């Protein structure tokens, strides 16, 4: 179906198979879902717009937090304009800028940053080099 390749081919694949502690997203600049994992949070739209703007200005949104689902992340260092990192509890977020679209991650303890990240990163270069 499209999900199992969307949950097996792209998202990320923590064992389980498929526990709901890790989940990923491909979502456009513009808010619209092109492929999420099973288990992804619904989001707002303005949540994607303030993540927008903080790739713009990194750092604008360290004094309110980033919010996701209406959790409230702790931006952390990421990469000016290209990866935005935010911690919550024994986990946190990563999301990378593509040209068309945002890889998101999510992830809590026992999946480790560096998991989630490699998905993360996968996924953004993947949609990079297909010009997206």
């Amino acid at each position: 179906s499209w999900q199992t390749y969307v949950d097996e081919h792209l998202m990320c694949d923590i064992d389980g198979q498929g526990q709901q502690l890790a989940a990923s997203a491909i979502v456009g600049h513009d808010g619209s879902v092109w492929a999420q994992s099973s288990s992804f949070p619904q989001f707002k739209p303005q949540e994607i717009t303030g993540i927008m703007k903080d790739f713009e200005e990194p750092g604008h949104l360290a004094p309110t937090g980033l919010h996701l689902g209406g959790i409230k992340y702790m931006v952390i260092q990421g990469e000016a304009g290209a990866v935005i990192r935010g911690k919550k509890g024994s986990g946190g977020i990563t999301i990378k800028k593509t040209g068309q679209a945002l890889v998101f991650g999510i992830y809590e303890e026992p999946v480790t940053p560096g998991q989630c990240n490699m998905v993360v990163e996968r996924l953004g270069d993947y949609l990079i080099d297909q010009g997206l």
